[PDB]
């Protein structure tokens, strides 16, 4: 319990370029239960090696939106252990982020809207981090 962003997560928060970390480090306890981090800025390793594949002309692993710097991943901390199947605190803990971000006044958003424009794209039924991943809007 009570967890806290490693040498290597206060590193990739501390390399993004924008002040999202900021909700990262207070949602962590203004939310009910605390959370690690899993990604936050891409090295000169990541986005270098991403052409290790084959496809060398190809190379923009931009799949996500790390390589801005402007969004981050983290998951849901509960009993002292990861939560991936408990879902249900995955609520509690997001909402932390989205209420950090109007008190703080850093751009965090999920994709939860984008989905309520038709059907759930983000696949929130499966329990998929689709719209786990908070960039900035
Ligand atoms: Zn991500």
């Amino acid at each position: 319990m009570s967890f806290k962003f490693g040498k290597n997560s206060e590193k990739q928060l501390a390399t993004v370029k924008p002040e999202l970390q900021k909700v990262a480090r207070r949602a962590l306890e203004l939310s009910p239960y605390d959370f690690t981090i899993v990604q936050g800025i891409r090295t000169v390793a990541q986005s270098a090696q991403n052409i290790a594949n084959g496809t060398s002309f190809l190379k923009d692993p931009s799949k996500s939106k790390h390589i801005t710097g402007d969004a981050i991943d983290f998951a849901p901390y509960i009993n002292g252990k990861i939560d991936w199947n408990d879902l249900e605190a995955f609520w509690a803990v997001k909402k932390a982020f989205e209420q950090a971000g109007k008190e703080l006044g850093i751009k965090l958003r999920f994709g939860a809207d984008w989905n309520a424009s038709g059907d759930y794209h983000d696949e929130i039924k499966r329990g998929t981090y689709d719209g786990g991943h908070v960039e900035l809007v």
